[PDB]
């Protein structure tokens, strides 16, 4: 519990510019941050869904925005450490992102969500339930044992060394030609839809962990328990100049992001993306339901 008096002069004023990247999850997480700050007496400006990652990074380093949700693994790209094994360890990825961004930019990484929004595989819920599949280790054993699988994936996912081939060696399986639907120029919208509709027998799909299509389509993400992919946990990151004046922002956002687990964020993103609920309303509902809006 930080102090909220005596830190700055009587006349100190601030408008906290809240932003995000220009995807569904950015809208959801940005509105969660904005709503929490507003509810705790802090003035904000709404710059949510400003642009792609490079745009938002340029904006925060220029002091044009103050706080937005960023993903731990992206620090690999910001600081020229791509494919370093540490990014595949959730704790190391977070601590390293936090240290690098503080040292270079005095940007403070706050408490992350436990959701790992990374490349992966989701299966139809009936398949997961009947065969007790929760993890990619489970999945690999199931496939190796002769389990029925037809995976819809983009060509990139099938053929890039870091994608399906790496899943195959980590989890001990290989997919035969008749266990693959390969989508040239495809995307997760199409792979999710193929699995949702069992197109050509599809029962699994290439996804990103919190894709808004997953929950509405009745799919379930299998845990990357050996972390084949780099970890991308979202966290609020904030300019130190702003945090120093309202340091309570840290403890205000901590239990909020702790409650945003994978299935929760999946649900919120789906409510916007396929349910048509406004991101602000979805954010407010999540906050009210979990007691963060007294």
């Amino acid at each position: 519990h930080h102090h909220s008096s005596g830190l700055v002069p009587r006349g100190s004023h601030m408008q906290v510019a809240v932003s995000s990247k220009i995807d569904t999850e950015g809208g959801v997480l940005g509105n969660i941050i904005l709503t929490v700050l507003n509810a705790n007496g802090i003035k904000t400006t709404d710059r949510i869904q400003l642009g792609a990652t490079p745009v938002v990074r340029k904006a925060i380093t220029a002091g044009e925005i103050d706080i937005y949700p960023e993903y731990t693994g992206n620090a690999a790209f910001f600081f020229n450490k791509a494919d370093d094994p540490l990014w595949k360890d959730p704790a190391k990825a977070y601590e390293t992102a936090k240290k690098l961004d503080y040292d270079a930019n005095k940007i403070v990484w706050l408490t992350p969500s436990p959701a790992n929004n990374t490349w992966g595989i989701a299966v139809r819920k009936d398949v997961a339930n009947e065969n007790k599949l929760a993890s990619l280790s489970d999945f690999g054993k199931y496939i190796a044992g002769g389990g029925k699988v037809v995976l819809a994936a983009s060509s990139e996912f099938v053929n890039s060394a870091a994608a399906l081939p790496a899943f195959q060696t980590a989890y001990g399986f290989t997919l035969k030609p008749d266990q693959l639907i390969t989508l040239s120029g495809g995307d997760t919208a199409a792979t999710i839809a193929a699995a949702a509709n069992q197109t050509n027998g599809a029962n699994a799909a290439m996804v990103y962990g919190t894709d808004g299509g997953i929950a509405p389509s009745g799919l379930v993400v299998l845990e990357d328990d050996k972390h084949v992919q780099p970890v991308y946990q979202p966290a609020p990151i904030i300019r130190e100049e702003v945090l120093k004046k309202d340091p309570k922002i840290e403890e205000l956002l901590k239990p909020v992001f702790e409650k945003l687990d994978l299935t929760t964020l999946q649900d919120l993103n789906g409510r916007v993306q396929l349910g048509g609920e406004p991101a602000k309303a979805v954010a407010e509902d999540f906050l009210k339901k979990n007691g963060f809006l007294k």
